[PDB]
């Protein structure tokens, strides 16, 4: 099936806990995969304009590890619940992708999660101004604008354009390559 095939592909890139104990300032993100209309999509947030760090930017759900978290995956799931109302029974964490090193002292660990078909986002306006889907296939043929490369995605439902860039854009392309490369039509 589409979903079994995606999970099987993703598992080949799982680093698991290999980098998880290193003494960094630790953050996790969830890359949430949603199946709609026979195709996979990624779920993105737009950060609230009132936040200190990166107001109004397109990001994945996530945030800083706290003492309650059993592991890095728990961080991602806790933050996703707080930001968009995703409950743990509504997500299957499939794998942990290559971490992202920044600022010399920070390690961001991305987890890919398959999202239940009955989940409906409830954006928390203290954290997130918007939540939206992009088809995974978009990231194979994006609309690129240079400012460094920025992706512009226009939602055909409403005509709204979102700008996706940096780590977030790079991770989206990675997931699209992993799942969609070399597939019969
Ligand atoms: C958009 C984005 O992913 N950002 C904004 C702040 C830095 C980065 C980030 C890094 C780790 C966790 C985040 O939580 C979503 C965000």
């Amino acid at each position: 099936s589409m979903l079994d095939d995606a999970k099987a592909r993703l598992r080949k890139y799982d680093i698991g806990g290999k980098y998880s104990h290193l003494p960094y300032n630790k953050y996790s993100v969830l890359l949430p995969l949603v199946a709609k209309e026979g195709k996979l999509h990624l779920l993105f947030t737009v950060r609230s304009e009132k936040l200190r760090r990166a107001p109004g930017e397109v990001c994945f759900p996530g945030g800083k590890r706290d003492p309650t978290d059993m592991d890095d995956a728990a961080t991602a799931l806790r933050e996703a619940q707080e930001e968009v109302g995703l409950r743990p029974h509504q997500v299957e964490v499939v794998c942990c992708l290559v971490p992202c090193l920044i600022d010399t002292d920070t390690l961001i660990t991305p987890f890919v999660g398959l999202i239940d078909h009955n989940f409906q986002a409830q954006p928390n306006p203290a954290e997130v101004k918007d939540v939206f889907l992009v088809p995974l296939a978009y990231f194979l043929h994006p609309q690129v604008h240079d400012q460094n490369h920025i992706f512009e995605y226009t939602n055909p439902e409403d005509g709204v354009t979102y700008q996706i860039k940096g780590m977030t854009a790079n991770l989206a392309v990675l997931v699209a390559f992993i799942i969609l490369e070399k597939k019969p039509t």
